[PDB]
């Protein structure tokens, strides 16, 4: 049997053999993988044909050139799906981002002056004029956006806040937990299901530095629940002398029912005019920007937040900074319709058919295709919209040979990989988050798995 | 048409960088390769699996697409990565020595940057700051005297932005390990300069520290940013041993120092390209590795085209600059400038008119003579500079 | 009531690792009450009865559900389908 | 020397403000020492003397400045160029 392993070829014929084929570092990782893989195979008498060898060191090879980070196709139907990467970019952005990454940029320079700026100073005019705020400014994400305004006002100081209101959004981002490494110390009025507006005012005294408002963005509660109206967290800050702190979380620049969604989400613009005193929420969501934490309000308090040392831990990056200002002023040219979080989920009910049926056409030819176009309610925004029930198509299917799970497991696996939703061994396809260049690779997809 | 001109366009625009600086801290630090800034591109423009790991159909970690590379790369035992190295100390320190002493030499408390302050962030930290030995002389007697029950860690910063010269003594590093593996401390260095390779091999004869190399000498914590002597976009970068990567990760701040899907895909990228010793597609790398015959090659290119524009003095010298701007402080490298001059404008008002270019450019200025350093510049800027001179000289 | 109150977790989600980290010298109860007259939807998690009952039985701790409904039986055994605890079951 | 050491500011910059900081009670001295032995190039920071002085005049604090190198006269008259302080001048 151990001439049946001496067949196995040296590392440097396997180098010989793709010579500019594939990058000399790679091959050889390929090779050292499949010839530890083949030495013990055929030890323990498992394999008996060497010949599958040389088409497996070239897969190693295209898939250890490969990112763990690729582009999927999402079939969910979930717009801010916080798994696959939150709000995606429109052409624009990306090529006005990919310009200013190419070279040396006015980052943090002032062409006037012939002097440094700060970076943040390119954004904040357009924030002013959106939100209507006194001042603003912009850090990594909201988390820290929140960890920021209650470090800078509240370090050893009482914050108030609903016990209805203390989130987990995420894996790791908890108001109690964060809010402690902020420094704050947090005091928790009312009970989950309701808090009425004495609550706040009972627990104010001689240490209560804030009245903070958290959204619940990734949930909801129904039955007896009561709530304490923003009109009326202001007033008791004016009583008392005291700023309100506004988390929305989904960070929703404008009105939203202007665009034919009827929902209660809270928006900067309005929130601000309600006479809040500082509001923040990621740039990511309901934006439709890239990742930041965004924060507006009363001047005095900003230039507090600025002047935190710990601002420097948390400023933009080259990427977003970019990329927020030119969707910033996509809204302000009311070019909605570029900016795909809003776009999905405008998008007309007949659009969406639209796109079902066109995609339906594409796999009526595939064998074994069990093809179906259903009317369902589903739930579109996944990080800041939860109780949002709008209706969609999607292009339910069905193959004889293979069954749902295997199927959606495989869609995974190909490239590019498509992910969406199961139901009762029924694979699921909604449109709301499928582009159309989308529907072309998704048929070759399918096309190629059950046929091969 | 020139309201036209300025009622449409963005407050951030692309510079053609003339100073000779790679690391221009103003001007946006290490610009980016091609075939990275499309790999961000595609990921940015659907959805992507940032969070999900599509083995298993369910969330995952975001920073685990990169720890792998980072891991190979230094050698050591774990890695992580935040918003900028800012945070990437800020994050260390709150997580290792929230209450408790760290020890750190007078000459490396610094001031990089306007508002960064190790004192003052340091603070912040949490962490009680023990400062010893003097501005310009450090024995290792001063960390080791300055050790405690609370003495939590061993924290060494090296001076990116500034150096001292005449009498000045430092603390080696193969000392600082003895002394944390005495008596039982870890060993945190803020490289800063994010260095992730021996930089001689390239020719460059500097004694800049790296992952690497600071690693495989026993250190336990060390961090940088991506966007200095990496090539990357922004980023802090943190590798060591796995315990303490494992307590700074679930430190409850590092969420708020989450990196985002620009910089994080960017960053796998320019990773890769690291992996495959393709040193030359990093901007940062190329430019200040270029041939000194190279720079010469490209300054009277651009001088046979601005021979024909009127009032132009365009003469080529060699000059000695320093390249690196917040990571190389010291370091001088031969350089060949394409000195101008106009008769009828002075040197002044030139480069004012020049940073209101379309694109602008900016340059350094000596004795009335506008100087161009060709080891910034990109061979598609050359087009651009005689057209935009042209049209400021003939206008 | 006299007692004092020591509340883990978040409003939408709660752990194990939260209860059992708050025991102490002074923690003489561990309690949970039903959701009896709301609910949440969305990202939600909640700490399983018999992982509550595991945790008190490690550190010497007593468990104390108050259902509410205070359903008698189970209610599947009726033919509607639901989760909501009961007596039997519970004890 | 039975002082109290109070250090402003960091290793390369050091601006006027850090130095009113710190001001107090306890504070009996303003202190600069002249770095004769070595110098920083590079990001770099000092406080101008004038400032320190009219920072004293203001609260009621003695300046002291440690020349070390002690040079008595204006060094520019004899043709060469440098800032070294003197006596006649510092004071």
């Amino acid at each position: 049997m151990k001439s049946l392993l001496r067949q196995i070829p040296q590392i440097s014929k396997v180098v010989e053999i793709f010579a500019k084929a594939y990058p000399e570092i790679y091959v050889v990782k390929a090779a050292r993988e499949v010839a530890e893989k083949y030495r013990k195979e055929i030890i323990e008498g498992a394999r008996a044909d060497l010949n599958g060898f040389l088409e497996d060191v070239e897969r190693k090879i295209k898939s250890l050139m490969k990112p763990n980070i690729k582009r999927v196709i999402n079939a969910t139907g979930v717009v801010i799906n916080t798994n696959l990467g939150r709000a995606p970019l429109s052409k624009d952005v990306i090529n006005f981002i990919s310009e200013i990454a190419n070279g040396y940029s006015n980052l943090e320079y002032n062409l006037e002056e012939g002097k440094r700026g700060s970076r943040i100073a390119h954004i904040e005019k357009y924030l002013n004029e959106l939100t209507g705020a006194e001042s603003s400014f912009v850090v990594n994400n909201n988390a820290g956006a929140v960890f920021l305004v209650l470090n800078t006002l509240a370090e050893g100081k009482e914050v108030i806040i609903s016990r209805g209101e203390l989130v987990e959004i995420g894996g790791s981002f908890r108001i109690p937990d964060i809010m402690k490494k902020s420094g704050a110390i947090l005091r928790e009025v009312g009970t989950t299901n309701k808090t009425k507006v004495s609550d706040y005012e009972g627990a104010i005294n001689q240490n209560t530095a804030l009245l903070m408002k958290v959204h619940k963005s990734n949930f909801y509660m129904e039955g007896f629940v009561e709530e304490v109206k923003l009109e009326d967290l202001v007033k008791l800050g004016h009583k008392y002398g005291i700023p309100t702190y506004y988390d929305a979380g989904s960070g929703l620049l404008i009105n939203l029912k202007e665009f034919g969604i009827s929902v209660d989400e809270p928006n900067f613009r309005d929130c601000i005019s309600l006479g809040i005193d500082l509001v923040s929420g990621s740039g990511d969501k309901l934006l439709g920007g890239p990742q930041a934490g965004i924060i507006v309000g009363k001047k005095n308090l900003i230039e507090k937040i600025k002047k935190n040392p710990i601002a420097r831990a948390l400023r933009i990056d080259k990427l977003t900074l970019s990329g927020l200002e030119m969707t910033l002023k996509l809204y302000f040219e009311k070019r909605y319709e570029d900016i795909p979080v809003i776009r999905m989920l405008t998008q007309d009910e007949k659009a969406l058919r639209q796109k079902a049926k066109r995609l339906e056409k594409l796999l009526k030819d595939i064998p074994g295709l069990k093809i179906s176009v259903i009317k369902d309610k589903a739930k579109p925004g996944g990080g800041s919209l939860p109780e949002l029930e709008l209706p969609t198509y999607c292009v339910a299917i069905r193959h004889d040979r293979l069954s749902s799970q295997e199927l959606s497991r495989r869609l995974r696996l190909a490239e590019p990989p498509i992910v969406c939703r199961i139901r009762e061994d029924q694979l699921l396809f909604d449109m709301r988050t499928v582009f159309h260049e989308d529907l072309k690779t998704i048929k070759k997809t399918l096309q190629e798995l059950l046929s091969i």
